[PDB]
């Protein structure tokens, strides 16, 4: 629109794009046209809700002197706009459709809750890859959230599952932190270059064990033995850049 | 004349101009001053009862919310006044042309109950291109029927046409919703113009099957084969106009 807010116009860009696609679904899955305007009609209504919810966010994010919390929101509708176009796509109910909405506002902002210190503490530390890592956390956890309302499962399964995911991040945010303080001390990039991928391998890990459904100690013990292996592949790494450096390589 | 109401002044000067052109006609013609007088008479009296059944149309839709059957009984009227005209023009009786308007009041009720639920749900989805879609075919069946009763049909031949006209005005209303939901949705007036423009063609294309004597299947197949065709037109101009806002041209 011609007059909006910089997180406005992208929830709006997202939101315009998600239409055309569902349009393009509904085509391509051969239905009449009083189906293809309900299926429109109930995605606006949910898309709606999840706008207003994500820019609450934003905001939220804007007042405070946390820039993560603009990017986290628009992933927040990024995801809320798929899970009703799927919602729609499917040909839930409109009350079904609006109980599940309002189920996925409620645990992304249990998430929210649960990945705020982690935020704290990375901008505390001027850290860009751990605030990468926070955003590429919450992006998986968002995943894993619209897929498991959309599989049509229990409040309290789905808390579980983010509880091990949580557990397992835990270990993947000290894994990245660690190495990225001595990457930046030492000013090499690569080390933090190397930090943020092996954290977000971590991460991923940790969301694949939570998935499967294993608790929150068995993805824990599987990340710290992954991360164990990608220090030993840190320790070469930094032995060898330390070297090119101090030769004048 | 002073007074009266919106929709009685409206019908009150296509009488005055309809009587006017008649005379013109019969001038032309070269007729009879007695010739002159009695279809004068004539076409006066056979535009009264016209003109007194849209009347009670237009007072009907007026009592309820719907402003399209006011439109539609001026519309009732217009080709009520020019089927007099025609009727007076070509010399009949009295009785014969009392039973033809007769028979056309009659058989522009059986379509104007076979229209009222496309302008229900058209009223209800607040759609003026449905609305003028309906107005469209009602000024198209009525055509039709002007030349069936002046071509002198039977009430069975009459009805068949209108039931294959209405067969192909369904696939034809569809088509503009589908269009027009999603061109209201993502706010592009192009997509509602030509789903307009594209809803005319197929009601075009559906009374000039009718005319030919089509059965209302057939009339169907063809219609639907149309809006195939207009469909991928759509596609196209959809994928225009959306990539023409998405880059901000
Ligand atoms: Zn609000
Ligand atoms: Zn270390
Ligand atoms: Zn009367
Ligand atoms: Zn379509």
């Amino acid at each position: 629109g011609p007059g909006g807010t910089m997180a406005a116009e992208e929830m709006e860009k997202i939101f315009r794009d998600k239409l055309f696609h569902l349009h393009q679904k509904l085509d391509e899955a051969g239905k009449s046209a009083e189906e293809i305007a309900k299926a429109v009609e109930l995605f606006v209504g949910l898309a709606m809700r999840a706008f207003d919810y994500a820019l609450h966010i934003a905001e939220r994010g804007k007042e405070m002197g946390i820039p993560t919390l603009v990017e986290m929101g628009k992933i927040l509708f990024k995801y809320g706009a798929k899970l009703a176009a799927e919602l729609a796509l499917a040909g839930k109910s409109e009350e079904e459709a609006r109980a599940a909405m309002d189920r996925f506002l409620s645990l992304s902002d249990y998430l929210l809750e649960r990945l705020l210190p982690y935020i704290e503490l990375a901008e505390r530390m001027k850290s860009p890859a751990l605030q990468e890592l926070v955003l590429y956390a919450f992006k998986e956890g968002m995943k894993l959230l619209a897929e498991l309302i959309l599989a049509g499962k229990s409040d309290e399964e789905i808390q579980a599952k983010l509880d091990a995911f949580l557990a397992g991040f835990d270990v993947a945010f000290e894994f990245t932190l660690d190495i990225d303080v001595i990457g930046r001390e030492l000013d090499i990039p690569e080390l933090v270059e190397f930090a943020l991928e092996k954290g977000k391998e971590l991460v991923k890990l940790a969301l694949e064990l939570a998935r499967a459904g294993k608790s929150p100690e068995e993805v824990k013990a599987a990340v710290k033995a992954r991360g164990e292996e990608l220090h030993k592949e840190f320790e070469k790494l930094a032995l060898k850049e330390y070297f090119k450096r101090r030769l004048g390589l």
